[PDB]
This record gives C-alpha cells, structure tokens and sequence, in this order.
DNA sequence: AATTTCACACCTAGGTGTGAAAT
DNA sequence: AATTTCACACCTAGGTGTGAAATT
C-alpha cells in the first residue's frame, strides 16, 4: 500500500466545494466539471493496473435549494438508490509506468438521471449528494477472472470532490464559476 | 485459418484505378480512405496483437506529367525512412474482442519529417507505398500472419497531382464538404 | 524549377448554459 | 410548485483542400 495519488486542479475543486458543488445530470449523459484528474506515484512499473471510478451517496437525504436564504436544506428522505454503475478508465488495463508517465484524467466520464441507461454512464438521483471515489486495482492479465481481495486494491477519497447532482443550477455563484473556468462555456463570458 | 475483409473495398478500388495519392505533412496527416478491416476465424479465448506497417512498392522516385496525365519514373528512390513498430491502440486483446466489431486505424498519421517523435509513419514524398496488416497470436513463452491488399497501395505526396484524386477526396471525405459544388 | 509549407475558411463532432416549455 | 427537458447559439477541438509564398 505504497501507492500515492495527487488530485489535480485542487484549488478549483476547493473553490467549488466552498460554494457547494453542483453537477448537471441529463438523459444523454453530462461530463463532470471540473474533470476528475489525478497524478500517480509509487506504482510498480512492470505491474498491470486497472483504474476505476465509483460514486457513493454522502447521506440518505433529498435536498432543496432555498433562494430566499441562498442555502441547501433537507427536502425529505432520499429516493431509492440508483442502479450501481462503475467507470473504468478507457486506457485500463495498463502498466504502472504508463499510468505514472502523465496525469490521468477521467474526461470521458458521463453522469445521467436515466435509471434504464445502457451507455456505461453513471446513474445519479437529482437533488442527492454524492462522493466520487478513485480506485487503483492490481490485475494479472494471464488470469481470465478478477475479484476484490484486501491486498489487490486501494481507494482514494478526496472530500473536496463531493457534489449535489442537479438538472439545472440552483446557486447562481456555481453557474458563474462554471462559465468563468470551463472553456466550453466561453460564449457566456462578459 | 484467420480471414480478413477490407472495409470500403469499392472506395479503395475507385481510388486505385486513378492511382491513389496520400497527403504527407510535418504535423501528420490521416489516410483517406481509412484502413478498416473485419476479422474472422480467430480463437475467442486467445490473445492477439494487431499491427500496421508500410513497405515500399519499388525502388524508384515518381514524377507526375500534367501533359499526359500519368506517373513517370523521375529517378532512383531516396534512402529508407526510420521505421518503428506500429500497434493498434487496443492491442493486445482477445480474439472475441477483435471479431466483435470492425477494426480501424483512423488515428494513424503519415509524415515526411525524418525527425518525428509522435509515433507517426515516416514516408518519402513521390514514392510508392504498400500498407500491410499483421495478426500476431500471443504465446506465453506460424503465429505471425500478414495481409496485403493490393488496392490500398498509394503514392505519398505533399500536394495532389491528379485533379481526379482531389475530386474523389472532396466527394467522399466529410471533412472536405466545404469544397463540394 | 518542381515541390513543399503556411495561414486560412469551412467543414464535422461534440461540449456549454439559456430560457422557454413541459411535466 | 419544483423540477426536468428541449432547441438553440456559441464555444472548443481538430480534419479538409486552397492558393499564395517559400525553398538543403
């Protein structure tokens, strides 16, 4: 367990977290912003690794945004859990030297509210809080089967990456930051 | 017992009849048409490596004569370019994975820069090349098969010589739609 | 020269939030 | 109501040939 992970764009994640991060969710699938990007350290260069991402609920409560007080409040009890989906990195599996070579970005990752989705996108319930988790798994390609044991995986949880899944932005301050930092939203600047 | 089917065969043969030309730039240029294949007779449990390589057709330099609208031998071929091993991005993969859908080499770029380090194929302008496709059976400790489609042979150029080639590239490549009509 | 390189307009492809409309 | 979906304009990103200019 000597593998180290460094979250890229930490300052941007913390700026969003202070406001209370919101992530748009659609039927077709929406990319996260900011993109979850990491730097890998202490891996064996000859060993083959699988890089994974999963989303875990923060609490069992449904949220509501009050525009009068500009804050999030508990609306009621959480809706039933969404069918569990996982997202492997497109380059997985790959050698330890390949992962440590450059920053690993989960830019192809998409969030959806469609419970019946078959496009490999992450299914999330709108107005609920989620915690993105990052997993490094050691895998032997000569073996046709894979499973989880205590010594074959490591989980990395960055508290600043937690967000609320929404269909439209609630906090206007979040929209302002998304517009100002995401290049695809440059047409809305000024 | 492995069988390979060249996709877009009709488009390749139409280009070959005119004498296929591929643009070559410093930055790297995609081939048009894209080399796409269908795999058959592979073992679904066996691991395979899929490769692409370019071999010179002859040891001659070519020149296009606009008066007669034909290719002629200009002189002797330039020295061979620095060759490297080119694997499909998904290689290695199981036999069932390769046979599942059409295999394409769309991210494949041709360059005339001898000092290139971006993993692109280095070629000499005004020379005839033959693209070859390889299927290699991964063994823990013959397995090497080569598929050569004669219709995929082309002349590497910096600018199109035959106006008929340009016309076909414009008419069939979606990125050249702005030049239609 | 005869051949090669450059900025450029114009495509494809797909990622943005907007504000109306819909549920 | 409070929340979700739709067409849309406007971006980024990157693949085209064009015609001018340049070039061991």
């Amino acid at each position: 367990g000597g593998v180290s992970v460094q979250l890229e764009m930490k300052a941007l994640w913390d700026e969003f977290n202070q406001l209370g991060t919101e992530m748009i969710v659609t039927k077709a699938g929406r990319r996260m912003f900011p993109t979850f990007q990491v730097k890998l350290f202490g891996m064996d260069p000859m060993a083959d690794y699988m890089l994974l991402m999963d989303f875990v609920p923060v609490d069992d409560k449904r949220y509501r945004y009050a525009f009068h007080s500009s804050s999030w409040l508990v609306a009621g009890k959480a809706d039933p859990a969404t069918p569990g989906r996982v997202h492997y990195h497109p380059d997985s599996p790959a050698k330890g030297a390949q992962w440590m070579k450059q920053i690993v970005s989960f830019d192809k990752l998409k969030l959806t509210n469609n419970l019946l989705d078959d496009n490999g996108h992450i299914i999330l319930n709108s107005m609920h809080r989620y915690q993105p988790r990052f997993h490094v798994v050691y895998v032997d390609p000569r073996k046709d089967s894979e499973k989880y044991a205590e010594e074959n995986f490591k989980t990395f949880v960055f508290e600043e990456t937690r967000f609320t899944a929404v269909t439209a932005y609630q906090n206007h301050r979040i929209t302002q930051l998304k517009i100002a930092s995401n290049p695809f939203a440059k047409g809305f600047r000024d």
